[PDB]
């Protein structure tokens, strides 16, 4: 019934530019060597790549991003990662720009296995604000789930050595997709994490281009050419400061591979969100992002909803998606009826918690690997960096303090790089 798992993970963090896609590709490899080449290697089982990885993301019109879309088989995103894939025998995920048959565009993921063929392919399905610009197209399907093969990770309890197969249920989620739907929707659905749990997620992989709270992000200051110049200056003075270009670092590699320091646990104040230290983590963003897996997280007051019934209402009155999403466009889908409860309804979550216990994930394993990008754009926006990989233990605050999450590891907010975590976990079969 139970099974322990033993997995190598490998993320690697870029900062690509609008018409750099060779020099990308290029540093990409020249990481890459770096690692096999390092005292404490360890082939990895799994490679995972940033949101829109080796072409850059702030696209300001449709025809600006036209040059650099592909199909899901073809382009420099597709032979990379099967280059990747076929040398390390591994699974390797990457964000590119995708166009399919009728010339519809979709910010995607695609997932390549350790045979060098391309397995899955995931559509973003909460878009920003700057994927209107070139008329990007939400997921139909809505979050979705695939399964993930790995090779002799596996053993029983009192077994010495992992050779055992191990078929584990994966999902992926891009950067928005962990935001509450359009910045309008209540922030308590936490629709992604939420879907996690509900259908059993054992393993969560996140490409992402997330930014850094220095950012400008108003409408008002963004659009007034008074305004913008003088909002620019103050981004300006935070890299000049750091000794870096305004495009932010590039080619300085850090590399976090094989060792097994931990992500110290740290509260968010007001000089976490300082663009400051590229070798260290953003914690500000890294708590937030914990906080968007809440369902995961061990919180005391569930056992006081689940005696008082008081989400019962809301369990049965969720949907899978939003209704205005492009999920029931063209989809299409009650304690008063004759129909039957289905095994769907009893797996539901709200907040954590089922109809039949008060935390569903209790007693549980989980693996998170966030892919995010670094530098900067526009002289407005700054990538948070701060790559990691995470694990729910599932066992009795709401930020990195949390006992119930443990911190493998994480990169810095501002260099390029890459860390290798070999994680232990387990399942139940």
């Amino acid at each position: 019934t139970k099974l322990l798992v033993s997995l190598k993970v490998l993320v690697i963090q870029l900062n690509p530019q609008i018409g750099q896609v060779d020099q990308t590709i290029k540093r990409t490899w020249s990481i890459l060597d770096k690692v096999t080449k390092s005292a404490t290697y360890v082939k990895p089982d799994i490679i995972l790549f940033p949101e829109f990885a080796l072409t850059g993301y702030s696209f300001h019109a449709r025809k600006d991003i036209l040059p650099y879309v592909t199909k899901k088989d073809e382009g420099p995103s597709f032979e990379l990662a099967k280059s990747i894939s076929e040398k390390f025998q591994c699974y390797t995920i990457i964000g590119y720009p995708e166009e399919d048959d009728e010339q519809k565009l979709y910010n995607s993921a695609l997932v390549v296995n350790p045979q060098g063929g391309q397995i899955f392919n995931y559509r973003k399905t909460f878009l920003y604000d700057t994927e209107m610009n070139w008329d990007c197209e939400e997921n139909p399907e809505g979050f979705q789930t695939f399964p993930m093969d790995f090779s002799k990770c596996a053993k029983l309890s009192n077994e010495d050595s992992y050779n055992r197969d191990v078929t584990l249920k994966a999902s992926i989620g891009i950067c928005m997709d962990l935001s509450p739907y359009k910045f309008m929707a209540p922030f308590n659905h936490f629709e992604f994490s939420s879907f996690c749990v509900d259908n059993n997620v054992e393993l969560i992989l996140c490409p992402m281009a997330w930014l850094n709270s220095t950012s400008i992000t108003d409408k008002q200051t963004l659009h007034n050419n008074s305004l913008l110049e003088a909002a620019k200056n103050k981004i300006a003075f935070a890299l000049k400061e750091q000794g870096l270009p305004l495009a932010g670092s590039q080619g300085i590699y850090q590399l976090k591979i094989g060792d097994s320091q931990r992500t110290p646990r740290v509260p968010s104040d007001d000089s976490t969100s300082e663009y400051k230290d590229m070798d260290e983590p953003d914690m500000s963003n890294v708590n937030y992002w914990i906080l968007r897996f809440f369902p995961f997280l061990y919180f005391k007051l569930r056992i006081n909803w689940f005696k008082n019934s008081s989400l019962i209402e809301s369990i049965l009155g969720k949907t899978r998606m939003p209704l205005d999403h492009e999920y029931y466009k063209d989809k299409h889908k009650l304690l008063d009826s004759e129909e039957v409860i289905k095994d769907t309804v009893l797996e539901k979550t709200f907040l954590g918690t089922s109809l039949g216990q008060p935390w569903k994930f209790q007693g549980k394993n989980a693996i998170l690997v966030l892919a995010n990008r670094c530098g900067t754009e526009d002289g407005t926006t700054i990538f948070a960096g701060s790559s990691g990989i995470y694990k729910f233990n599932g066992k009795k605050s709401l930020d990195s303090l949390n006992e119930s999450v443990e911190l493998l590891g994480n990169l810095g907010k501002g260099l390029e790089g890459a860390i290798l975590r070999e994680v232990q976990f387990e399942v139940f079969r």
